């Protein structure tokens, strides 16, 4: 009945998602893109190279859009992230257009990502050059986006509120990407600090609904919960409806942590990077003054007028490779693939460095250079194997959203700021510290001195 592919023989300090994502390379020089891992008894299905990504994540999206299953009681696959079947379809669906302006009132965006970039820069002030750990700040302006959009609220960066929430995400994020040393470093006193937590955040998520459940009102919704509100309004004789109370706190949750963590990583990395490459930096800084000047904020569609900006923002995403090894797929069904036989529940684990480091495509791809999105004459060249946010069914639910963040906020700070390292370029360590999910940038510290020429 089923043939998987072939692999090396079962079972097989402290071992970080890089770590993994290097014996998985070097295992597919051995059995070639393609190959099973056995871990005791479950398999997993390894996917390495652009075209072996394409043909499952592309050319058969449906089959491989699943969700690799702890369990966790906490009961989270109601949501996006951990949901698989006719659950997660209506709701990835649903949350997708709600991301793109639908059904949330005539509030854009964008105008909420602005509105962040311009606080940021506030807070950046406030530093007054002197140095600084980025950790706490770049944190902040991502999950207010998500605030925002969700409650229609963001918050000041001292009030006491916004930062347990932000502490109870961290903590969470924490103790599940903890390194592996076989099995996952953690078990200490930590399953339950989790589980505490995850009911402190659905619990205040659902005071927030109960709230938008009194002023509620067909015609005038304003943020994702009075959206999703009013689509069990329509959903009503329809039962069993995949849209409740138990799926929005849930979706809502997701939306968070996905939201806040990976883009406020990214911006740290990225700020990292440009302290050690100052020449990018200028080239940066000259493009924004020519195309926007120090008056107004940054919009989108400078975007298109800055080529040079655009290559760096891409560059450092595929530069970071910020989730190796992405999440967890699953097959939706048996399927053949290639020459093997592969049953309905097989994890699926998706090589994305093979894809961003594919050394034909990037040459020198263990370098950071702007010039791997150029072309030979200085216009933005764009790449079939830029996929940090994965392919296919399951690509980021927030491409969009990240996407303007990045920019928004990267040129945001440098159109009123210099960066200022106190440790010489030349010797700054730029190596990731061990995860065991993500690229995550070692600790440094920067001035933000406030513009001049
Ligand atoms: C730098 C920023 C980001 C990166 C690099 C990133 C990358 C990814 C990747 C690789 C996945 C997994 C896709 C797969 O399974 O193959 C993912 C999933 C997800 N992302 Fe992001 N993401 C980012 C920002 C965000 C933001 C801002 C949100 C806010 C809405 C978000 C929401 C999610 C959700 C909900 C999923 C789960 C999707 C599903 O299972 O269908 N992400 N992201
Ligand atoms: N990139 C990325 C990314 C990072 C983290 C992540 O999971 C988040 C973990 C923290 C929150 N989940 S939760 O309920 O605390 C948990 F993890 F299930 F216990 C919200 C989802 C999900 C994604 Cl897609």
């Amino acid at each position: 009945r089923g043939k998987l592919p072939p692999g090396p023989t079962p079972l097989p300090l402290q071992i970080g998602i890089k770590d993994i994502s290097k014996s998985l390379t070097n295992l597919s020089k051995v059995y070639g893109p393609v190959f099973t891992l056995y871990f005791g008894l479950k398999p997993i299905v390894v996917l390495h190279g652009y075209e072996a990504v394409k043909e499952a994540l592309i050319d058969l999206g449906e089959e491989f859009s699943g969700r690799g299953i702890l369990a966790e009681r906490a009961n989270r696959g109601f949501g996006i992230v951990f949901s698989n079947g006719k659950k997660w379809k209506e709701i990835r669906r649903f949350s997708l257009m709600t991301l793109r302006n639908f059904g949330m009132g005539k509030r854009s965006i964008e105008d909420r990502v602005q509105e962040e970039a311009r606080c940021l820069v506030e807070e950046l002030r406030k530093t007054k050059a002197s140095p600084c750990d980025p950790t706490f700040i770049l944190g902040c302006a991502p999950c207010n986006v998500i605030c925002s959009i969700i409650f229609h609220k963001r918050f000041d960066y001292k009030d006491q509120q916004f930062l347990n929430l932000m502490e109870k995400l961290n903590e969470n994020i924490k103790i599940l990407s903890s390194p592996w040393i076989p099995i996952i470093d953690y078990f200490p006193g930590t399953h339950n600090k989790l589980l505490k937590n995850v009911a402190f955040m659905k619990s205040y998520i659902l005071e927030k609904v109960k709230e938008h459940q009194e002023s509620m009102d067909m015609n005038n919704p304003q943020d994702f919960i009075d959206c999703f509100l009013m689509k069990m309004e329509k959903e009503k004789h329809n039962q069993p409806s995949e849209f409740t109370i138990e799926s929005l706190e849930n979706t809502a949750v997701d939306l968070f942590g996905a939201g806040t963590e990976t883009t406020s990583t990214t911006l740290r990395y990225a700020l990292l990077l440009l302290l050690k490459h100052p020449e990018v930096t200028a080239k940066v800084q000259e493009e924004i003054e020519r195309v926007i000047g120090r008056n107004r904020s940054p919009c989108m569609q400078d975007r298109s007028h800055m080529p040079y900006t655009d290559a760096v923002v891409h560059e450092v995403q595929r530069y970071i490779d910020l989730l190796p090894t992405s999440l967890p797929h699953a097959v939706t069904c048996d399927i053949k693939f290639r020459n093997y036989l592969i049953p309905k529940g097989t994890t699926i684990l998706i090589s994305l460095t093979s894809v961003l480091h594919d050394n034909k495509e990037f040459p020198n791809p263990e370098m950071f250079d702007p010039h791997h999105f150029l072309d030979e004459g200085g216009n933005f060249k764009k790449s079939k194997y830029f996929m940090p946010f994965s392919a296919g069914k399951r690509i980021c639910v927030g491409e969009a959203l990240a996407g303007m963040e990045l920019f928004l906020f990267l040129t945001s700070i440098l159109q009123n700021f210099n960066l200022k390292s106190l440790v010489d370029p030349k010797n700054l360590d730029t190596t990731p510290v061990v995860n065991g999910f993500a690229s995550v940038p070692p600790f440094y510290q920067l001035c933000f001195i406030p513009i001049h020429h």
